């Protein structure tokens, strides 16, 4: 056969069969000779002989190195023409993302370009994937045009040449989107009784909460009531409730890119009929 | 340089200088080790060695064949790393034409191709020739409606500037019918030999008759002698009369058309211009 393939830093074995009645013997690299019969021409100690019999004449590159990749020769003389037989040292390496892109945030709608770059031998293939809801693409560059929020996350480029395991990286793109709300239950609270009144945005960066009632803020620092946030959460708590207190309070998130709000009511408790 | 060239049949050498303490050194045909040192690997009796010293590593392939083309290295090993140093044998062959087209009749009109194929080393270009002039510059000719001054021969001349160039010829013979090519009248005093004669140009050669009023004359008949050469024809009269003097019409004839011409066998008298 053609190829003898080696995977980097393991040794090769290159056995020359002979069949013919040989007079001369010799392992060639490329247009140096190796070794003739059992004088040894090379000085690399990797290089060893390992069987000299009239049927066979093997010789051993030991720890391969790619710079020994290339075409080497058994080179005969019989007592009626030279003959030769030729053979390619492949050397795989197993394969390695280089570069990578660094993670990014990027307003929705806007473009991403993911960049993956690596080696081996032979010549890697690579194929990102999307580790939420996934093989988003198949090249170095993975290109994504009008972003959405659930675009988000990590995105794996996994790089392979069928040596050994496939060398695998990640990176994160986030995606920032106006806030949602996406918590708001009304509450009924009888006079006298501690009532809460909460929101839940959803946004990225996170939204920021406000508290209005009839388009007018409400502060933390005012009697009776105060305002508690969270991650996404807003709470605003009543702790002595009276006939004021009742009716319609408007929670507004607001983020970097937008904003939204929803209305709530507090609202004094008796029986409901369908 | 990279490449020695060497015509073919003559003797290559392949001197290898070595400006390094070298420790071994071969000469390679390819990936064949054809010398190591004094150590001849090859059977050929065409490979010898010529110089082997510590500066310079040089065989000799003599009388070299057109198998010889190729590359030869001089392989060596040195203290530190081995070293190797490429040279292409070139072989180069003289030009000679193979196969060429045969000598052919044509009819007037129709169409001649003319072949001439030829090999060398490098491969040869081609010049075909008019000896009656280079009409084309390929291995084929190409004539069409060959007119009859086209015919003679055709040289076909291959050169590769290697040696002589290669000429060998081919002739194209066109037929065409005849016409008149002399027609003279002649004068004769009454009882001597009266020589009238035709000349027709034909290829093939045309034949000729004689007539009077439309009418043919025989040779075998009394008093005329009809005398044919190849164009030439002559009718004779060995005693003339008043009833010969006249007008006689040359019929010049051949496989694809005739013509004629008349000339007067006429009597003495004083003329005015
Ligand atoms: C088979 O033949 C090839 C071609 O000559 C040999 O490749 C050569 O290998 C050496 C090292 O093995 C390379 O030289 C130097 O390596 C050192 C690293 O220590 C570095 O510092 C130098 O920059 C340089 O790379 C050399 O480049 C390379 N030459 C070529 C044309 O590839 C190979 O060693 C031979 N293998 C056997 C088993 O005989
Ligand atoms: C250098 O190496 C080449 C091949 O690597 C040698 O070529 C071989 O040369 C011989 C004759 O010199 C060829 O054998 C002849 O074959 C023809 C028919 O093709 C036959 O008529 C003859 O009787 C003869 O046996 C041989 O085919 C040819 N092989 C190739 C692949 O080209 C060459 O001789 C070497 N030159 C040297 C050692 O100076
Ligand atoms: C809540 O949203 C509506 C638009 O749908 C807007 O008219 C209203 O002013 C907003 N309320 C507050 C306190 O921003
Ligand atoms: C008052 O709250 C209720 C419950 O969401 C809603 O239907 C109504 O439109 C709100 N009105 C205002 C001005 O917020
Ligand atoms: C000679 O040529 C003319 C026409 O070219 C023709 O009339 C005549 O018959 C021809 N033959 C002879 C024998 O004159
Ligand atoms: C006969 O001869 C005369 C003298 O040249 C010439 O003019 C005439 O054309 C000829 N007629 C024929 C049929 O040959």
């Amino acid at each position: 056969m053609d190829n003898v393939t080696v995977r980097q830093g393991e040794s090769a074995t290159l056995r020359c069969t002979i069949d013919d009645r040989v007079t001369r013997v010799a392992w060639l690299n490329r247009s140096t000779i190796l070794y003739a019969g059992n004088d040894k021409w090379s000085i690399d100690p990797r290089v060893i002989i390992l069987v000299n019999t009239p049927t066979q004449y093997s010789i051993m590159i030991q720890n391969v190195d790619v710079y020994d990749e290339g075409p080497y020769t058994c080179s005969v003389q019989t007592d009626n023409h030279p003959k030769t037989s030729r053979v390619h040292l492949i050397v795989q390496v197993p394969p390695q993302i280089m570069n990578i892109s660094s993670d990014i945030t990027v307003n929705e709608g806007s473009s991403v370009t993911l960049l993956c770059l690596a080696i081996g031998r032979p010549e890697p293939t690579v194929t990102w994937r999307h580790l939420s809801v996934g093989f988003v693409s198949e090249d170095e560059y993975l290109e994504i045009s009008d972003i959405k929020r659930d675009q988000s996350g990590e995105y794996e480029c996994s790089a392979l040449n069928d040596v050994a395991a496939p060398d695998v990286r990640k990176v994160k793109i986030t995606v920032n989107y106006p806030p949602y709300i996406s918590k708001a239950k009304n509450t009924g609270v009888s006079v006298g009784q501690k009532g809460i009144l909460s929101c839940e945005a959803s946004a990225v960066p996170m939204a920021e909460f406000q508290w209005f009632k009839e388009e007018t803020r409400l502060a933390t620092g005012l009697d009776g009531m105060r305002i508690e946030n969270k991650g996404r959460m807003s709470t605003l708590t009543f702790f002595n409730v009276s006939e004021k207190d009742y009716g319609n309070y408007t929670c507004v998130a607001t983020n970097k890119l937008g904003n939204t709000n929803a209305s709530i009511t507090l609202y004094g408790p008796g029986a409901a009929l369908v």
